[PDB]
């Protein structure tokens, strides 16, 4: 197991650490606030005393810090050390962030690949916690094993930005999904139906028999043409329901903000000229900046 | 089949008359706006020509109007001809609506069993177009036949409110995992990715793995114990991950207010305490009124 240095000890860079030092690897860490590294260094790292020194004591630095921003600041005393090192980057961003960070990478003649970790920091280093790359394949293909050792590592395409994208994406749907649960859960709750009452219905017969993936992914073919035939119902239809959605939830007493939001952005695909297409239609509303 | 009475004669109310119409009951039909009938005349329906005349005219009227306002003005005629008769409400509503609606029947002596529908228009009359029923199970056994010719009558219990508290709250699961979806299309589209080759992944790995019916069920026992462990990632991490999709989909130039307001109802329920308990602590921020 080769050499690996961490930069960055917050919650998640804590337990990247702990993992590759569990898993064999000589391990070098940094941080700002030295004490972060305690435990690591009773497990065997070993604390680089500034951050060109931890730069330079292995072949890979696997970053890990609060924002690309930071990068720079943290980065800037060990710019030489960079050259012809491997920097790994898995804070969690924007495609503009990691164009910028590419572009410094370049100048710096670093071999850079950027991630994102699409689990929480309790469960890095199982065989199924995803981690997201794209960029310079070489990078992976060359350092597969120390990547390996903190998850399954998956490469997207060679378009840096695919990682931190498809991160941002993939979660707000599991965000999405998750608050409609609870929302509808909070609304029949305020008529005294428990949660686990509601979920027999719910996830029981309507999830899987009207929100199974495999229904949603057949949309996708006509998402790319903008084809979306209404002829089985209409989102004028659809605007209907989410107008006693948004009543409902005010009414008893829970949270509305979101259920309104919901019927406004179904009403502007109607103003566009999308009343007789089915709900898929709203896909254009959601193209379309705020 | 027996004969049926339709009062309202929108897009819905339209195709209940004509379904059962075409399953031969002897249907008659009345609306405000006597010309919508014309249509269903030429197919063999009576057209009441009043109220009275219509209640009068079956041992059942089943309602489909815009709202539970609407129904004590069309009503209010046919008060004393509604007294031992068949009163099924279609209409789509809240639990304060029903409530009253239920009173307003009692006091007249009239049979009354609320309901929800599904489906839109186009779907019903198929056996698998769910229609939902609570309240007096007494009507729905004997008048069982007739309703059975809309679709699949589905009893939810005693409570009368059940049926449109559940089309809101099943309603609002799918218009949210759809949106959810959609913006996640849209946020991987401005970098390139079609919906297909994002849907494959998103639908094929992510949601079954993530998402299934099953492992939303499990939280339901803790939703209503107000039990929610952060040990395996916290609601504060969520809500940074939150801060990151909403920046994304701004600067990506696709729909920011769902992220945002997503985001800022995340950071409430850390506000009260919950920022080191799992995500689905954001429940006590659904239950608190907008
Ligand atoms: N936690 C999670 O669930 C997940 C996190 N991520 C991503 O991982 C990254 C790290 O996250 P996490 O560990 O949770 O905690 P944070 O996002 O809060 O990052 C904390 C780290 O940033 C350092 N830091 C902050 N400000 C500065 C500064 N001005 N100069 C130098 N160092 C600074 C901290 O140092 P110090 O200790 O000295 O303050 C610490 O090492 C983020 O990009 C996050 O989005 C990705 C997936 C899941
Ligand atoms: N359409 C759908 O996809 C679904 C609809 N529903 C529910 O079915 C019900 C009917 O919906 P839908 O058919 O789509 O159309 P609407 O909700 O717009 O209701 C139209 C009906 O209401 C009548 N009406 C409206 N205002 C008055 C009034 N002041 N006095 C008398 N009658 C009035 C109309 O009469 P007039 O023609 O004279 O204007 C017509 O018969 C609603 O509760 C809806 O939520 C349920 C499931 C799906
Ligand atoms: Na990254
Ligand atoms: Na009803």
């Amino acid at each position: 197991p080769a050499p690996v240095t961490v930069v960055g000890l917050g919650p998640m860079g804590l337990v990247l650490a702990e993992v590759l030092l569990a898993k064999g690897h000589p391990t070098t860490v940094w941080n700002r606030t030295p004490e972060r590294a305690s435990g690591l260094v009773a497990q065997g790292a070993s604390l680089a005393a500034s951050i060109t020194d931890a730069v330079s004591a292995s072949p890979v630095t696997i970053m890990c810090l609060n924002n690309y921003a930071t990068m720079y600041e943290v980065f800037g005393p060990a710019r030489e050390a960079l050259r012809d090192r491997v920097l790994v980057n898995l804070n969690s961003g924007t495609p503009q962030e990691v164009r910028a960070a590419v572009s410094w990478a370049s100048d710096l003649g670093t071999r850079y690949l950027d991630g994102a970790i699409m689990v929480p920091p309790p469960l890095v280093g199982r065989p199924d916690a995803v981690f997201l790359y794209s960029g310079d394949r070489a990078v992976l293909d060359e350092h597969r094993a120390t990547l390996a050792s903190l998850g399954d590592p998956r490469f997207l395409g060679a378009d840096p930005t695919l990682a931190v994208l498809y991160n941002t994406a993939l979660l707000h749907m599991m965000y999405a999904t998750l608050n409609g649960y609870l929302q509808a859960t909070a609304l029949v709750g305020s008529a005294g139906v428990s949660a686990t009452e509601f979920a027999d219905i719910a996830l029981g017969w309507f999830a899987p028999s009207v929100l199974a993936p495999s229904s949603l992914a057949a949309h996708a073919v006509d998402l790319d043409k903008g084809n979306y035939p209404g002829t089985l119902g209409t989102l004028r239809m659809n605007v209907n329901a989410l107008e006693h959605i948004a009543r409902a939830a005010e009414e008893q007493g829970v949270h509305s903000e979101l259920p309104h939001l919901m019927r406004e952005v179904a009403e502007r695909a109607v103003a566009q000229g999308h009343g007789d297409h089915n709900y898929m239609s709203v896909y254009e509303a959601f193209k379309q900046p705020s």
